[PDB]
């Protein structure tokens, strides 16, 4: 992800298939001539899509342009958390089962993992930063408190931001029942809210595991639907 300071990222399209899968999804979501009811209302919930982006003197090297959503902040605090129980697709293989799995084997069990996190602390006026090992690290016991931390800025507990993204994740998971034409594997919520004030953003994004469905989504729902239980039990910290 290239930030750019017009208020945009570039996300450069990865290797086939998921590149190619996640211009399509685009492609579909953002039609001009769309009028699925479903996919307008899906809209509110991304980053806003500028369409392809490829470099002047390289129309080899693709990129998607897209809204940054963190640019409205002064110190955003950011947290990517993927959602579901699987974070492999349908067409996976055996060995990509496996693959996936196994870089976090407790994905059916919690329904979330986070990606990683950069929390803005008050008192030095500085960004403490999680790879995506400590969210690799957190287990049933931990995850509370593993989330928590997202949202302590060194002198208190932003309870504020807590109930907000619970108010933002309500509505993704009204969308979700309320749709049964796609599932998302390895997909995210990205989190953000002011360091340095009320506002906060959660969207949807990395779309490079969506598929069509004819069913409700289910594991993204159980994610969605743990990830508000947890946060809830953060408000009475
Ligand atoms: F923490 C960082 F590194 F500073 C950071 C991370 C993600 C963003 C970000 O802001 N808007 C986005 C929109 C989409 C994505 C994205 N899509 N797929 N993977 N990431 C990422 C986006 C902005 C800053």
């Amino acid at each position: 992800i290239l930030q750019h300071p017009d208020g945009t990222v570039l996300k450069q399209l990865q290797p086939p298939p998921r590149g190619p899968r996640e211009l399509e999804f685009y492609n579909m979501v953002y039609a001009a001539d769309c009028f699925d009811g479903v996919l307008l209302e899906l809209r509110k919930y991304l980053p806003k899509y500028y369409g392809i982006w490829s470099p002047p003197t390289a129309p080899n090297d693709l990129y998607l342009k897209l809204e940054d959503v963190t640019h409205k902040f002064n110190k955003p605090c950011i947290m990517d958390v993927k959602i579901g129980q699987k974070s492999y697709d349908p067409f996976a293989s055996s060995e990509k089962i496996q693959q996936q799995v196994s870089k976090y084997p407790l994905m059916e069990e919690i329904g979330f993992l986070v990606l990683g996190m950069r929390v803005y602390h008050v008192h030095s006026d500085s960004y403490e930063t999680e790879n995506q090992h400590y969210g690799r690290s957190l287990t049933k016991e931990t995850i509370k408190d593993g989330v928590s931390r997202f949202f302590h800025n060194g002198y208190c507990l932003r309870k504020d931001a807590v109930a907000a993204s619970i108010q933002k994740i309500e509505k993704i998971l009204q969308w979700f029942e309320n749709q049964k034409q796609l599932n998302f594997y390895a997909s995210s919520l990205l989190f953000v809210y002011e360091g340095s004030g009320g506002e906060v953003e959660v969207r949807m994004i990395d779309f490079a595991h969506v598929f069509p469905s004819n069913t409700i989504d289910e594991g993204y729902v159980y994610g969605l639907k743990h990830l508000i239980s947890v946060l809830r039990s953060i408000l009475d910290n």
